[PDB]
C-alpha cells in the first residue's frame, strides 16, 4: 500500500553508491531477461542454418552455424550469470536497506518513555523488529527476484511471439500464465489445510508414544502394553491417511501444472506447424516457440509460497512501520538551558501530585528541599511510593500537577540530556548486561580508560573479587555467566556510579539486599565516596536504621512530607531494630 | 550397509497387496522414464515430418504430423503423471512400513526391563523412534523419488545417445553428470559454513537489540542511547557481511551448474552440426540430443542435501535398529506355569540378598513370610530400602542371590505375564496420562465397562469429586489439564487397583502424601476394600501410625527383618507420634 512506497521510494535510494547498486540490479534484471529470450532464437537460428542442401552447399561448422552455437552456449550462461549477478547484488542493496531501518528503528525505541517500555513484553518489541525486516527483506527478495523478471519474462514472450506469429501466440501463452497462476495460488491454498492436518496427527502420534513411555511403571503395572501398543497404532495409522492425502495432493499440484505447460506447448505445436505447412514459418521456428514458452515455465517455483507469504510479510511491515509513529510524551523543551550544575545542587518538589493510573495518585501535592552539597535520606513504609521519587526528578515521567526544581529552575525546560546526565541512580535490583564484569563497570561511562575501570572498582571496592575470579575482570558474567551475589552486584552499580561521576547521586533501594552486614559494608563504602565531594545523595531506602547518620531524614506517610530530624526523634515511631 | 538391506528387504515386502503397491510404483518408474525419453524423440518426428518440400507435397496437418504432435504432448504429460503417481504410492508404501518399524520398536521397548528404562531420558527413547523413522522415510523416499529414476535417465539417456549417435555423446553427457555432480555436492558442502555464519551472526544482532531492550532503564539512566545504536548497527552490520558471502556463494552454485550444462549442451550441439553437415544426422536429431541432455538437467535439484541428509539419516537409522537389539534381561522361564491363584496367596522371602548397583546392596539375605490372606505392613526408616519389595516381588528385578516364592513356588519359574496379573500395585506418585478421569479409571481393567468404573469410583470414594467437576467423568486431566490434589490422585490409583481386581495388593508409600485427614480416609478406605476378600495386602509405609492396625506388622532395620508384632509393642521404638 502507502506502506510499500515508504519502504522502497525510502531505504535504497539514499546515498550514490547504493543507488549505483539498485541500478545495476535493474539494467541486470533486463539483462538477463533479454539473453534468455535470445537462447531460443539462436536455437533456431542453428535449424534453420543447417536445413539446407548439405551435399551441395554447406562445407564446415564453424563457417555453416558456429558463430550461433556459440552465442547459444553464451546466451544460454549470461541468462543465468546475469540472474545470480542480480540477486547477489539486490542482496546486498536489500540487506543495508534492512540494516537502516532496524537501526533507527531501535534508536527510536530507545528513545521511546519509560511509559511505553513497561506495557510491552519482554522479548515483543524484538520480535516485532526482526519479523519487520524479515518482511522487508522478503517482500523486496520476491518482488526483484521472482515476480518483476517473470512478468517481464512474460512480456518479452508474449511481444516476441506477437511480432513474428500472431497475436494468438500471445493469447494463448497469457492464458497459459494465467491459468498456471490461478492454478497454482488456489490448490496450494488447499494443500496446507492437508499439510496442517497431517502435522497435527504426528505430533499426536509422538505424544501417544512419549506419555506412554513416561508411565511406564504403570503400563507395566496394569498389564497394559498391548493396550499402548494398540493406541500408538491407531495414532500412527490415522497419521498415515493424512500423509497420503498430503502426497496426493501434492502430486495433484505437480501434475495440474504441467498440464496447464503441456497443452499450451502442444497447441502452439500445433499452430506452429499449421504456420509451417503454410510457409510462413520455418521449422526452426517451432523451436523457437516452443522453448520460448517452456523457458517461461522455469522459474515459476516461487508460485506456492507468495500469495499468503506476502501478506504475512506486508502485515509484518505494518506492524514495524507502526512502532516508528509511537509518540514520546516527555518533551523536550524547546529552547532548553543546560544549566545548573556549577550551581551548588539543591531540589525543591513544590505541590507536586503524581500518579500511575492517574485517578489513583500516589504523591499527594509533595512538597520538599533538599538542600545543596548534603546527604537526605527518605524513609517511609514498604510500598509508601517512595520508589517513584526517581521517576520523577530523572524525568522519566512527568508530574501531573506541581513542579520539580533544580536550583530554582523547572527540570522541565532544562535540556534534557543535560538533566539525566546529572544525576546518577544506584537501583534497587542492579541490571546485568551478559559481557564482561569489565564492560558492566564501563558502562556508567563508556569512554574511560581501563585504570579508570580498576580505579572504580578500588573505590567501591570489588577488584579483590574480580581478580579472585578466574579470567580476572573479563571475566564472563550475566544470566549466562559466572553467577554473582546481590552485594557483588550492588558494588558493581556503585563502581558504575563513580566512574560517571554525577553531581546529582540516588541510592534507591540499594538497602533491598538480604545481608545486613554485607549492606552495612556498602553503606560505609557510598558514604566514603559521598563524603567531601560535595555529591547531593538521596538515599531512598526501607529501613532508617541502615541510614539514621544522615544529615537530613525526609519521611513520607502516603503522598505527604510529615518531619524532619535526626536519628533519634525520627527512631520513636514503629520499625524499630528491636526485633531485628 | 547390512542396515540398508535389513530395511528394504524386510518391511516394503510383507503382505500381497504391499508387494503389489511396490512393483506398482516400480513400474510407473520405469513408465514414467520411458514416456520422458519419448517427449524429445516426437519433438524430432515433428520436426523431420514438417521438414518437407512444403508448396509440394504436405497438405495438411493432422495429416503429416498430427500424429506425432499429439504423441509429443501425451508423452510430456504423461511423463510427469507417472512420476507423481510413483511419489503417491511410494509415499503409501513407505509410510506402512515406517508404521511397521515404529509400532514393533515401541512394544519391543515396552518390553524392555525397567533397569534400562530407568537409565534412558524422558524424551531420548522416543526422539530415538521419530528420528529413526524419519530417516527410514527419508532414505526410501529419497532413493525411489531422486536417485534411482536420475539414475535409470543417464542411463536411458546414454543408451539412446549411444545407439543413435555415437559413442561421444555418451561421454559427453556421462561426462556432465559427473561433473555436475562433483560441482554441486562439493559447492554444497562449502556453502554450509557461509549459512551457519551468517545464522549466527544475525542471533547476535538479535540479541543485542533484546538484551538492550531488556536493561532499558540502565541503557537510560547512563545516556547510554547512541553506544547502543552504534551495537546494533556493528552486529547487523556483521549481519550483512556473511549474508553477503551466503548470497554470492548461491550465485556460485547456480551460475556454475548452469554452466556445466550449457558447455555440455553447445558441445553436443557442434558435434550434432558436424554430423548433419556431413549427411548423417537431420535438423530434427539436434533437437532430439538437446531436449535429451536438458530433460536430464530437471530432476537435479535433489543434490544439494543428499550427501549431508543421507548420511544422517543412516546414522538415524542406526540408533533406531540398535534399539531393536537391547536384550530384555528379566527372562520368563522356558515351559512356565500360570499358577497359585487359587492356592491362598502366601509370600515367602529367603535369603534374599539384592541390590542396585551390586557391589553395594540394600537386602542383605532377606526372608520373610506373609501369610494367606491376611494384612501386613513393613516399616522401616524413610530411605531404609522397603522401597524395593515391590520391584522384587513384582519381579521387575531379579534377586542377584535367595529366593521368592508365591505358595512355594518360585516366581522365576511362573509366567510372567501370569505373575503381573496377579499384583496390584498403589504406588508413591501417581501417574496421570493426559486423557480423561474416566480413562485414568479405566487403565486398572481396560475392558470395564462405564457402569464398572463409575462403582469402582464409588468404592474408592471419588464419584461425587468428578460430579463435582465440570464436564463429568469426561473432565479432560493431567499435566495439560485439571489439576488434581494428590489425594484425589490416591483414590484414583485406588480406584484402578480395585478396578483390576488382583489377588495380591501392595500399598507403596501411599502415605506420603502431605495431610495427616486425608490420608486417614485413604486407609480406612483401603482397608474397607481389604477387608472380607482374602485380598493378602502388603502396605509399605513411612509412618506406622498410619497402620498400627495391621494384622501383621514387619519392621526392617537395613536389609534384615528384626521382629515382628503389634501396635504396641512395636511403638516401643522411636519415631513416634509424640511430635505430631
Amino acid at each position: 500500500a502507502i506502506i510499500k512506497q515508504m519502504s522502497r521510494y525510502l531505504w535504497p535510494k539514499d546515498s550514490w553508491s547504493d543507488k549505483a547498486r539498485v541500478l545495476l540490479a535493474l539494467s541486470l534484471l533486463v539483462g538477463g531477461k533479454v539473453l534468455n529470450v535470445h537462447v531460443p532464437f539462436y536455437f533456431r537460428e542453428i535449424i534453420d542454418r543447417l536445413n539446407i542442401d548439405v551435399a551441395a552447399v554447406g562445407g564446415t561448422v564453424s563457417a555453416v552455424a558456429g558463430a550461433v552455437i556459440f552465442a547459444y552456449g553464451a546466451s544460454r550462461i549470461g541468462a543465468v550469470v546475469s540472474q545470480e549477478l542480480r540477486n547477489a547484488v539486490f542482496s546486498s542493496v536489500a540487506q543495508k536497506a534492512i540494516r537502516r531501518v532496524a537501526t533507527q528503528t531501535f534508536g527510536h525505541l530507545l528513545n521511546l518513555d519509560l511509559s511505553f517500555h513497561l506495557s510491552k513484553q519482554t522479548g515483543g518489541l524484538t520480535r516485532a523488529i526482526d519479523r519487520g525486516t524479515k518482511g522487508i527483506s522478503y517482500l523486496l527478495t520476491s518482488m526483484v527476484f521472482h515476480i518483476v523478471p517473470t512478468a517481464l519474462e512474460i512480456g518479452m514472450v508474449c511481444g516476441i511471439l506477437t511480432y513474428q506469429f500472431g497475436w494468438e501466440f500471445a493469447a494463448i501463452t497469457a492464458a497459459t500464465m494465467a491459468a498456471y497462476t490461478a492454478f497454482t495460488i488456489t490448490t496450494t491454498a488447499w494443500r496446507t489445510k492437508f499439510r496442517r492436518q497431517a502435522n497435527a496427527a504426528d505430533n499426536a502420534a509422538s505424544t501417544v508414544a512419549v506419555d506412554s513411555l513416561i508411565n511406564y511403571e504403570a503400563v507395566k503395572y496394569f498389564n497394559n502394553e498391548a493396550y499402548e501398543i494398540a493406541r500408538y497404532d491407531k495414532a500412527l495409522q490415522a497419521y498415515e491417511r493424512s500423509s497420503i492425502k498430503v502426497a496426493t495432493s501434492l502430486a495433484f499440484l505437480n501434475s495440474g501444472q504441467n498440464i496447464i505447460f503441456s497443452s499450451a506447448l502442444t497447441l502452439m505445436m500445433w499452430l506452429g506447424a499449421r504456420g509451417v505447412l503454410a510457409g510462413d514459418l520455418s521449422v526452426g521456428d517451432l523451436v523457437l516457440i516452443n522453448q520460448l514458452v517452456f523457458q517461461l515455465s522455469v522459474p515459476l517455483n516461487f508460485l506456492g509460497s507468495v500469495y499468503r507469504e506476502l501478506r504475512q510479510s506486508l502485515l509484518d511491515m505494518e506492524t514495524l512501520f507502526d512502532l516508528q509513529k509511537v509518540n514520546v510524551t516527555i518533551r523536550e523543551a524547546p529552547n532548553a538551558k543546560p544549566l545548573a550544575l556549577p550551581k551548588g545542587g539543591e531540589i525543591r518538589f513544590e505541590n507536586v501530585t503524581f500518579g500511575y493510573y492517574p485517578d489513583r495518585p500516589i504523591l499527594r501535592n509533595l512538597s520538599l528541599t533538599i538542600p545543596a552539597g548534603k546527604k537526605v535520606a527518605v524513609v517511609g513504609p514498604s510500598g509508601c511510593g517512595k520508589s517513584t521519587l526517581l521517576r520523577l526528578l530523572f524525568r522519566s515521567y512527568d508530574p501531573q500537577q506541581g513542579k520539580i526544581f533544580i536550583d530554582d529552575q523547572d527540570i522541565k525546560s532544562v535540556t534534557l540530556e543535560s538533566l539525566r546526565k546529572s544525576i546518577g541512580v544506584v537501583p534497587q535490583d542492579t541490571p546485568l548486561f551478559n559481557d564482561t564484569v569489565e564492560l558492566n563497570i564501563r558502562y556508567g561511562n563508556v569512554n574511560a580508560t581501563q585504570e579508570q575501570v580498576i580505579a572504580a572498582a578500588q573505590k567501591a571496592h570489588i577488584h579483590e573479587k574480580i581478580i579472585s575470579w578466574p579470567h580476572g575482570y573479563q571475566t564472563r558474567v550475566g544470566e549466562r555467566g559466572l553467577m554473582i551475589s546481590g552485594g557483588e552486584k550492588q558494588r558493581l552499580a556503585v563502581s558504575r556510579l563513580i566512574l560517571k561521576d554525577p553531581p546529582l547521586l540516588f541510592f534507591d533501594q540499594a538497602t533491598s539486599a538480604l545481608d545486613t552486614h554485607t549492606e552495612q559494608a556498602l553503606m560505609a563504602n557510598i558514604n566514603e565516596v559521598v563524603k567531601e565531594k560535595k555529591r547531593t545523595a538521596l538515599f531512598v531506602a526501607h529501613r532508617l536504621r541502615t541510614i539514621y547518620d544522615a544529615d537530613l531524614i525526609i519521611v513520607l506517610k502516603e503522598g505527604v512530607v510529615v518531619e524532619q530530624g535526626s536519628h533519634r526523634e525520627l527512631m520513636e515511631r514503629d520499625g524499630v531494630y528491636a526485633e531485628l
